[PDB]
């Protein structure tokens, strides 16, 4: 809402992803926002929320921003794909 929502991005924090520590690699993310007012270069690019995601996909790396799909979630993916987002 504050951010905008382009980019209705899907990440899992699920129970079972959740528990490989994910957490902190998603942290990474949270703070890849990094925002101005409303998102990272103000938009609205990012509109993360777990309920899309956390669908029988992991045997697959998903990562979901809008009707954009991307990559940049937790491992690493972050800081590059976060040139993306
Ligand atoms: S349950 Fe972890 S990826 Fe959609």
């Amino acid at each position: 809402m504050v951010p905008k929502g382009k980019y209705p991005i899907s990440v899992c924090m699920g129970t079972a992803c959740f528990v490989k520590g994910a957490d902190k690699v998603v942290h990474a993310f949270k703070e890849q926002l990094k925002i101005d007012i409303g998102d990272v270069t103000p938009d609205g690019r990012f509109s993360i929320d777990t309920l899309r995601c956390v669908g029988g996909c992991a045997l697959a790396p998903i990562v979901m921003v809008g009707e954009k799909v991307y990559g940049n979630v937790t491992p690493g993916q972050v800081k590059k794909i976060l040139a993306e987002y």
